[PDB]
C-alpha cells in the first residue's frame, strides 16, 4: 500500500462507481479513490459498506476492517492466503521445542528494550529542567534492565513450563515502566497506572490515558494480525500470551515488539501538547470513552505513525513494513533459516 | 434454528434501532427483526451494512455473510472460536498420511451414491410415462455404480500419490450422471452437459441450467465454508480438490457430500414446473445470467431446502445441520475419535 481510507459518522456509506471506491452521503459523492491506491478501509460506527465495495476491495487485496468507537475489531475481510501449511507445521511443532521459548523470550526482551528506550529519551528531555523525574526514570530503566538480565537466564525445553515465570518477569518490568511513566503524566490526567491491561482481566479504563492506550493497542493489534497472516503464520497458535479469550495469541506475541514505539510514543506526544485533554472523556457506565474529536485525532495520529518512516537494518521504511518484516522473520526462524531477534530502536 | 435475513438491491441498508436489526431504504424502515431470532444475515450486491449492525449481530452470535449477485462468497463474520490449533495441526498432518485418502474416497463415494439416488428417483417417476428415458437413467446409474466399485479398490499411503486416479474415476461417473440428467431436461433449456464448476478453471454459463447450477453450487459452497470454519478446520487446506486458484479446497471437498441433494434436486424441481425458463436468461457480459426474479426464486428455494428437515442417523435434521455435523465428523476423524463416512441417506 497504499492509502488507508477511513469512513466514520452517520449517513456515510462506501460504494463503487465507475471502477472507483467512493464515499457517499445523501446520494452525493464525498470522496473517490482508485482501489489500487488503497491499502485498507475502516468502516467505523454508524458508517456502512456495500457488498460490491467489498468485492472491488478484495479483488485489489485491500484489507477491510470494521470498528466501533472503542477501536474494537468487529471483524476483517481479506483475500485468502494459501500454501501456509508448511510454515504452520513448523509453527505447531515449535510449540513443543526450544524455538517457541526463544520466540517468547525475544518478544518480552523486545518490549523491555523499547520501554527502556522511551524511559531513556524521557529522562534525556528532563536532564536539566526536571532532574528529579529524570533520576526516577533512569532508575526505573535500571530495574527494567535487571529484569532483562534475569530474563536472559531463563531456559526450558518447552514454553509451557516457563510461561508463568516469563510473564511474571514481564509483569515486574512493565510495572516499573508504568510507574516511571506516571511521573511524566500531568496531575490533571489522573493516571494511576495501567488498569486497561488484558494480562489479568479486561478491566476498562476510568482515565483518559488508559483509554487512549487501549484504543491504540487495539489498532496496532489489527495491524499485527494482518502481518501475521500475510506471512502464512497461524494467528491463533501463539506461544506466550495464550488464553480462552479467543484473541489471536501470535499477533499479541508479535505486538510486544511494537507497543512502545507505535502506541506509547503517540500517546505521550498528544498528552505532552495537551491535544487530548482529560475533559475529552465521555462517561459510559463508569468507563471513559474517547470523544469523537479525540478519537479522530488519536486514530489519525496512530495511522500516520504506522506509515512513518524510520531507519532499521540500514533501510528507511514504515513501521508497518517493519511489522510485516518481523512476521516474515518469525517464519524464517520456524524454518530454521535464520535466528529470530526482537525489534529494537532508540530515538 | 433462527431466521436467515436476506438484504439485496440498490438503496437497501442494514442498521439498528432500539436493539433491533432494521432493513432501511432512503431513511425509512422497511423491516425490523430482533437479533435473537436471526441466525444469519445475507448482504448481497448493492446492499450495505453498518458496523454497528455488525456489532449487534456478532453480539447475538448471528453469522453475517457477504455475497455478490452471482452468489460467490466474499467474506464471513462470526463470533471468535477457540481453540482450533490442534484440529488444524491434525488437518495438515492428515495430508501426509492415509487419513486424507480416506477422506477423499469418502467424499467421492458420497457424491456418486447421491447421483445414483437422484437417478433412481428420476427413473421411478418415469417408469410408466416414459419407459425409455427410465431405462437410460437406470443404465447410467449402473455405470456410475461400476465407477464406485472401481473406486473402492483404490489404495494409497497419501492423497498426492492417487489424486489423479480418483479425479479420473469421479469425472467418468459425473459424465454419465450429467448425460442422464440431460435426458430429463426439456429441449428448450439447451442443457447438453455440465460446465463451469469450481473443480477447474471456470467455464461460464451459456444456458440457464448451468447458470442455476453455478449459482446454487456457490450458495452451497458458502454454507460449507461456514461449516468448515465452525468446526475449527482451515477451509483452504483441502485434500481432494487442490487448486492453483486459491479456492477453499476443504469446503469444496465437503461439498461433494451435498451438491446433488441440496442443489440438484432443487434445480430439477424448478425445471419440472417450468418455474425457471430459458427466457429467464439475461445476457450480461458474454454469459447467461439469471434474471433478478429467477435469482431470488432460486436463492429462496436453496435456503428453504437447506433448512428443510430429513431423516439421518436415527434423527430428524435440517440439511444445514447435517453439513455442520459432517464438518464436526471430519474433525472427529482427524482426532481418531470416529472413522469418517460420506453423507448418504438414500
Amino acid at each position: 500500500g497504499g492509502m488507508r481510507l477511513v469512513v466514520d459518522g452517520f449517513g456515510k456509506y462506501l460504494g463503487i462507481e465507475n471502477g472507483l471506491i467512493v464515499v457517499k452521503e445523501k446520494g452525493k459523492a464525498l470522496r473517490k479513490v482508485r482501489p489500487e491506491d488503497l491499502k485498507q478501509v475502516l468502516i467505523i460506527g454508524k458508517a456502512a459498506i456495500s457488498s460490491d465495495a467489498i468485492k472491488l476491495l478484495l479483488k485489489n487485496r485491500v484489507d477491510v476492517v470494521f470498528l466501533d468507537f472503542n477501536g474494537e475489531i468487529l471483524g476483517r475481510l481479506s483475500h485468502p492466503l494459501i500454501g501456509t501449511a508448511k510454515t504452520r507445521r513448523e509453527q505447531y511443532l515449535a510449540y513443543g521445542d526450544k524455538r517457541g521459548v526463544h520466540l517468547a523470550k525475544e518478544f518480552i526482551k523486545a518490549k523491555m528494550a523499547n520501554q527502556m528506550a522511551i524511559l531513556t529519551n524521557l529522562a534525556k528531555a528532563r536532564k536539566d529542567s526536571n532532574p528529579e523525574v529524570a533520576e526516577s526514570l533512569l532508575k526505573a530503566k535500571k530495574e527494567i534492565d535487571a529484569c532483562l538480565n534475569e530474563l536472559d537466564g531463563v531456559e526450558a525445553e518447552m514454553i509451557d513450563k516457563v510461561r508463568e515465570r516469563l510473564l511474571g518477569i514481564e509483569g515486574k518490568a512493565s510495572k516499573h515502566y508504568w510507574d516511571a511513566i506516571s511521573l511524566v503524566i500531568p496531575e490533571e490526567y489522573r493516571f494511576n497506572g495501567r488498569r486497561g491491561i488484558e494480562i489479568g482481566s479486561p478491566r476498562y479504563a476510568k482515565d483518559i490515558v488508559n483509554a487512549m492506550l487501549n484504543y491504540g493497542y487495539s489498532i496496532l493489534l489489527a495491524e499485527c494480525v494482518k502481518a501475521v497472516e500475510l506471512a502464512g503464520l497461524d494467528p491463533y497458535a501463539g506461544f506466550l500470551h495464550v488464553d480462552v479469550s479467543g484473541r489471536s495469541s501470535l499477533a499479541i506475541d508479535l505486538m510486544e515488539n511494537f507497543r512502545q514505539q507505535v502506541v506509547d510514543r503517540v500517546v505521550l506526544r498528544l498528552i505532552s501538547y495537551r491535544q487530548i485533554k482529560p475533559e475529552d472523556c465521555e462517561k459510559r457506565n463508569m468507563v471513559c470513552q474517547l470523544s469523537d474529536n479525540a478519537r479522530r485525532l488519536l486514530l489519525a495520529s496512530l495511522l500516520e505513525r504506522l506509515d512513518s518512516k524510520t531507519q532499521y537494518r540500514g533501510r528507511n521504511l514504515a513501521y508497518s513494513s517493519i511489522i510485516l518484516l518481523h512476521a516474515r522473520d518469525v517464519v524464517a526462524f520456524l524454518r530454521g533459516e535464520r535466528r529470530y531477534e526482537g525489534f529494537v530502536q532508540k530515538w
